[PDB]
């Protein structure tokens, strides 16, 4: 994925080897204090009231743009799909892959 044009948060890429779920995320540097979480459905596509979460952390700047990189990695029992949540300055933004969410393979 290329840098987003206006979205506040947008997955860049993700990886899954059947045990470890990891990835890189584009985050618009709106304010200093940020919270970026990855919310997923389990091997049984159960969301658990948005309770299966992975906290992402600052990874590094992106020269010449108003975005920066955040990464995440975690072992998960199983996963069917996921979306990203971004909280900053009292507002909440999301990356739900045009409301289809990101579907994971195997
Ligand atoms: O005393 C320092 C500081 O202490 C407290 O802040 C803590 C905070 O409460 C915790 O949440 C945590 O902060 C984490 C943060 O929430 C995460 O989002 C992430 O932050 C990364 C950013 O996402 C990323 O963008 C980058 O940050 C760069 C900024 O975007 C860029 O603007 C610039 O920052 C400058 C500030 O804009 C400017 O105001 C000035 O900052 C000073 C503050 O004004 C002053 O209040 C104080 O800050 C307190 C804070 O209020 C407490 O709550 O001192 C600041 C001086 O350092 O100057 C900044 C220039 O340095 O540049 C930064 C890059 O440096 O990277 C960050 C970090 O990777 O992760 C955060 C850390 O986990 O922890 C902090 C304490 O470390
Ligand atoms: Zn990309």
């Amino acid at each position: 994925a290329s840098i987003p044009s206006s979205a506040s948060v947008q997955l860049d890429s993700y990886n899954y080897d059947g045990s470890t779920f990891s990835g890189k995320i584009y985050v618009k540097n709106i304010a200093y204090s940020k919270k970026v979480t990855v919310v997923y459905a389990d091997g049984s596509d159960n969301w658990n009231n948005n309770g299966n979460i992975i906290a992402a952390s600052f990874s590094g700047p992106i020269s010449g743009s108003n975005y920066e990189y955040w990464t995440f990695s975690a072992s998960v029992k199983g996963i069917k799909e996921f979306y990203i949540k971004y909280e900053v300055s009292g507002k909440t933004y999301y990356d739900n892959n045009n409301s289809a969410n990101y579907q994971v393979s195997t």
